[PDB]
């Protein structure tokens, strides 16, 4: 049952998110280039996938990486220490696709021999969802803001809504992405 709501952990301020909606950064559409790093390397930055995924939590874990990343940067005089980080609420909709589910079915095509995802990140992929080339700004219900100051270690949480977000009544797709 493929989900109806999706997260995404975006640097990216709401101005930009709720306009824009999220964009792919190339037209690589090879899923296992995407998983493994190949089309996000700088240099390499071309995947047609934008990442999302079923569980919140997951989305604030990378959130709080972020967060700590931007903690250390300023101990070290490479940042300020003003960290702000946005979840995004977003519906999922058919161009939506599995990410588990889609390695799965590019392994049975073009074998592992050479590309193999662990184990470990395959379990967590199980809730990571990749939406074709953009997710437009209608699908984008709502935004958590989180500020964090680095240097006294305070913390705030705010919410907006999507002024733009249309309902309607879709999930991801139930099948794998194909090439
Ligand atoms: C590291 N940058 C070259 C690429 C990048 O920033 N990617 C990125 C940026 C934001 C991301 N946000 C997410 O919520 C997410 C969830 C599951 C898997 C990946 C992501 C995710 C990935």
């Amino acid at each position: 049952d493929p989900p109806a709501t999706v997260y995404r952990y975006d640097s990216r301020p709401p101005e930009d998110v709720f306009q824009n909606g999220f964009t792919a950064w190339g037209n690589n559409d090879n899923v296992l280039e995407h998983l493994t790093g190949r089309s996000s390397q700088v240099g390499s930055s071309n995947s047609a996938f934008v990442s999302t995924s079923s569980s919140r939590r997951y989305t604030e874990v990378y959130l709080e990486h972020r967060m700590q990343e931007a903690v250390e940067a300023e101990r070290a005089g490479r940042g300020t220490g003003h960290f702000i980080g946005y979840i995004y609420e977003v519906r999922a909709d058919n161009n939506f696709y599995g990410a588990a589910s889609s390695y799965f079915e590019y392994v049975d095509t073009y074998g592992d021999n050479a590309g193999r995802i662990l184990a470990g990140a395959l379990a967590t992929y199980q809730s990571e969802y990749l939406a074709h080339r953009r997710i437009p700004p209608e699908n984008i219900r709502r935004v958590t803001r989180v500020y964090h100051n680095g240097i006294t270690g305070e913390t705030t949480t705010t919410e907006y809504s999507n002024a733009r977000y249309v309902s309607q009544q879709t999930r991801a797709n139930p099948n794998p992405y194909t090439s």
